[PDB]
């Protein structure tokens, strides 16, 4: 509505965004001209089409918080050739480019609590679409106003769906100023990238279902703790899931948990893992449990709860393509990253094919961070080669 009027209070489920002052960045590295004035204009252009963009989060007298609005006449671009205080009470959007040799640096801040991965990605790509149509042509393309993304539990309300559910047996068995996160990143040979992939069609499975098997298994070799479990939990987008399908800027927030014991032993084989996983999920889907348990991704920047052995969270937002640019200009790099308060307890791997190689990462706060990355690195090199 008008700045300053409350525009809606955060589900509890987009709470834990606000409650660790959580931030998504997306960096792309450029090559070329970066006709400025085009930019902003598209940049604008998008917060036309996204006003809830323009506000910032109150924390309620009710505990809760608020999604107050602002006015978009302060929301501009950023240019220039740390330096910066991301804050929820201010803004929940910055786009920072930074001017370079060939090309700059564009950077785009987004809070967690406004967007997921798939919401945030389709922003980014409605940003550079209009960019290419406001260098291309005069205009940055038409601008139709959306209303306020729903929160999940509106999307489950919408539907009849009204309001963990297997890691209860290994049960005590066996925000100030925000700071970057971070984020080691490997990636792999166009020719590496290829081997994994014909081994991967060639099990009945997929690249991101075999990292994960790699992911699982490396973290076994590294716990120095035998036969104990490995809790594992990975992002399920309800928007492809549920009824009436929801688009992803319907929603602000609509990754579902689907959790995974593994129990990796000293014989346990990689398909033999990848192959249970995918298939636990397809039975949580038919019973269910997935669009039921009211379990979101975004209970992973709550690390491992009491009384549980250390959560292994993945990330498949494999992405970033298609993404247009005007002749003259080129994306060399796409780099993600998040910027939560410090002491989120982040233990969280990722994973995507940037033309065409494999990039794997890890995020957080953690000693010898490029440790089972690399464990994990090599193993992607090793089963697709020598598996027989």
């Amino acid at each position: 509505m008008f700045p300053g009027s409350v525009i809606r209070k955060l589900s509890h489920s987009e709470e834990v965004f606000a409650q660790y002052e959580v931030f998504t960045s997306m960096t792309i590295q450029l090559r070329g001209v970066i006709d400025v004035d085009a930019l902003s204009d598209a940049f604008d252009a998008l917060l036309e089409t996204h006003p809830v963009l323009a506000s910032h989060l109150e924390q309620s007298s009710d505990g809760g918080w608020n999604l107050v609005a602002d006015d978009l006449l302060h929301s501009g671009i950023c240019v220039i050739d740390a330096e910066l205080r991301l804050d929820q009470s201010v803004s929940l959007l910055h786009l920072q480019l930074i001017l370079r040799e060939g090309g700059a640096e564009l950077t785009l801040y987004l809070h967690h609590c406004m967007a997921d991965g798939h919401h945030g990605a389709v922003l980014v790509d409605e940003l550079f679409s209009r960019y290419t149509d406001a260098v291309t042509t005069g205009d940055p393309g038409p601008i139709t106003p959306q209303p306020t993304p729903l929160s999940m539990e509106a999307v489950l309300a919408q539907r009849g769906i009204r309001k963990a559910e297997r890691f209860m047996s290994v049960m005590y068995a066996y925000p100030g100023l925000p700071q970057a996160v971070p984020v080691t990143r490997l990636w792999l040979s166009k020719q590496q990238t290829s081997d994994l992939m014909a081994f991967g069609r060639e099990h009945r499975l997929s690249l991101n279902a075999v990292v994960a098997a790699a992911i699982l298994l490396t973290e076994w070799q590294l716990r120095n703790t035998p036969h104990v479990p490995i809790p594992y939990v990975y992002p399920v987008d309800l928007r492809f899931v549920l009824a009436p399908p929801v688009a992803p800027t319907e929603a602000t927030n609509l990754l579902g948990a689907a959790s995974y014991l593994a129990e990796i032993g000293p014989n346990t084989d990689i398909v033999d893992l990848a192959s249970d996983i995918v298939a636990t999920l397809r039975a949580d889907l038919a019973n269910g449990v997935i669009q039921q348990s009211g379990l979101h991704f975004g209970t992973a920047f709550e690390g491992t709860p009491p009384g549980l052995p250390p959560l292994v969270f993945c990330t498949d937002a494999t992405s970033f393509p298609t993404m247009r640019t005007p002749p003259g200009l080129e994306i060399e790099d796409i780099k993600g990253q998040f910027y939560c308060s410090i002491s989120v307890p982040l233990d969280l791997y990722s994973c995507a094919v940037y033309a065409g190689q494999l990039i794997i990462e890890h995020h957080g706060h953690i000693a010898e961070p490029g440790k089972s990355l690399e464990a994990i690195r090599s193993l992607l090199c090793t089963v697709p080669s020598e598996y027989g």
